[PDB]
């Protein structure tokens, strides 16, 4: 019932397709999601959770459109957009991304994220890659959810955006780790370089520890009981954010700031993030963009 037009990547799950849906004309994202099995066919969990994102619709996030399992196969068939973050960061390198466009993106993400959250439902693996943007000026939130429904692989995902609860191998964590992992992006847009570009759990951690300080109980209540914590880790202090996101403003360094906080009992939630004063003076500019 689609016809491949061209391949979009190798995504987190299995190969995506850019394709036309025959029956209805509609350009469309086809996502076909890997089997471990393969031969089991699809666990029932998965199609039960993976279901219920149908319902969870919002302007910044990629609209699932449909769900078919066939053939003891899946496929998802998603809302498609023509550039994503990543590449939109490379292509500003020269010249970084404007602020009202950083501020407007931002908040955008921030409402899909407050959005999905009201509804008990994390993304768990944000990253540029699963940004992405129109020509009208909207950002969007892709794969909302499917690593609830399906997992997250090691298999080298990036770990940049990574929480450190997740990290120290918190097995419950909370709508705290999208607020970590937008924060990065954040600080990312802003300097046009990735704040912690870890090649591996260590050393994901300890880029983390070397800027915001090693965590101890005083700032997070609880954390040296965590599984993977280690009373050995080295003892670094903690850095000025003046010096990690210039030329930030106050503001945007306050709300950074909230959303890196260790513990993610204390970390600013979406929705208190949409009353910062950061956003008092947010438009909703156009993006320079090439297709
Ligand atoms: O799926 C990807 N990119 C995508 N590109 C366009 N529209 C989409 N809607 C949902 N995902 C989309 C991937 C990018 C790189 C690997 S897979």
């Amino acid at each position: 019932n689609f016809q491949k037009v061209e391949k979009i990547g190798e995504g987190t799950y299995g190969v995506v397709y850019k394709a036309r849906n025959k029956l209805t004309g509609e350009v469309v994202a086809l996502k076909k999601i890997r089997l471990d099995t393969e031969t089991e066919g699809v666990p029932s969990t998965a199609i039960r959770e993976i279901s219920l994102l149908k319902e969870l619709n919002h302007p910044n996030i990629v609209k699932l459109l449909d769900v078919i399992h066939t053939e003891n196969k899946l496929y998802l068939v998603f809302e498609f957009l023509h550039q994503d973050l990543k590449k939109f960061m490379d292509a500003s390198a020269l010249t970084g991304i404007p602020l009202p466009l950083i501020k407007s993106y931002l908040f955008q993400l921030l409402q899909g994220l407050a959005f999905c959250h009201s509804h008990r439902v994390l993304h768990r693996d944000l990253k540029p890659q699963n940004l992405l943007i129109n020509t009208e000026g909207a950002i969007k939130l892709a794969d909302f959810g499917l690593a609830r429904a399906f997992g997250v692989p090691v298999r080298v995902v990036t770990l940049w955006y990574r929480a450190p609860e997740i990290l120290l191998g918190c097995k419950y964590y909370s709508t705290a780790v999208d607020i970590w992992s937008l924060g990065c992006i954040f600080a990312e847009m802003v300097t046009r370089r990735a704040l912690f570009p870890g090649d591996s759990e260590i050393d994901q951690l300890f880029r983390i520890f070397r800027t915001l300080g090693t965590p101890d109980e005083v700032v997070w209540p609880g954390v040296t009981s965590m599984p993977d914590y280690k009373p050995s880790f080295p003892k670094w202090a903690r850095q000025d954010f003046s010096k990690v996101v210039p030329p930030l403003d106050e503001d945007g360094r306050s709300l950074l700031s909230q959303m890196l906080h260790y513990d993610p009992n204390k970390r600013i939630s979406a929705k208190a993030a949409l009353a910062h004063p950061f956003f008092q003076d947010v438009t909703k500019p156009v993006p320079h963009l090439r297709l």
